[PDB]
């Protein structure tokens, strides 16, 4: 198993903006930070941008 960060998407996440990383439910989204309580940053397809942590289960946490 590999042990880059990483979540599974909940829920879709359409996003607001390009700051944003839009996905699907059941995706699995590469994990690269994390900015705040409630906000993550992380990469799919290639793409990057921050969404909720909300909207994700980690799979893979970050280094705390």
């Amino acid at each position: 198993p590999l042990d880059q960060p990483s979540c599974k998407a909940l829920y879709d996440f359409e996003p607001e903006n390009d700051g944003e990383l839009g996905f699907r439910e059941g995706d699995l989204i590469t994990l690269t930070n994390q900015i705040d309580e409630n906000w993550y940053e992380g990469m799919l397809h290639g793409q990057s941008g921050f969404f909720p942590l909300s909207y994700v289960q980690v799979l893979v946490p970050l280094p705390q």
